[PDB]
């Protein structure tokens, strides 16, 4: 397997969708941001609901995340702020509200 890679995230947003690639060992929401894409956030430590969104197709590595349970990760639960993509993917953002 690659020593490093960068995958292609696609992320469906209230106002748009949006593509970029994130290195295999940048969490989501960060290599967003530096797309210049806002996204929602509070504790970016993996604790809390406000970066919540839905997978919609490919693997994330979740590991560093821990408010969700596993029912929600098999459900397609993400935490932006503490996910790193092992593929291509697709997430729907701003899922805070549908979460809780
Ligand atoms: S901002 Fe709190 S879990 Fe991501």
């Amino acid at each position: 397997s690659p020593e490093f890679a960068a995958y292609k995230v696609t992320l469906v947003t209230p106002t748009g969708n949006v593509e970029f690639q994130c290195p295999d060992d940048v969490y989501i929401l960060d290599a967003a941001e530096e797309e210049g894409i806002d996204l929602p956030y509070s504790c970016r430590a993996g604790s809390c609901s406000s970066c919540a969104g839905k997978l919609k197709t490919g693997s994330l590595n979740q590991d560093d995340q821990s408010f969700l349970d596993d029912d929600q990760i098999d459900e397609g639960w993400v935490l932006t702020c503490a996910a790193y993509p092992v593929s291509d993917v697709t997430i729907e953002t701003h899922k805070e509200e549908e979460l809780t």
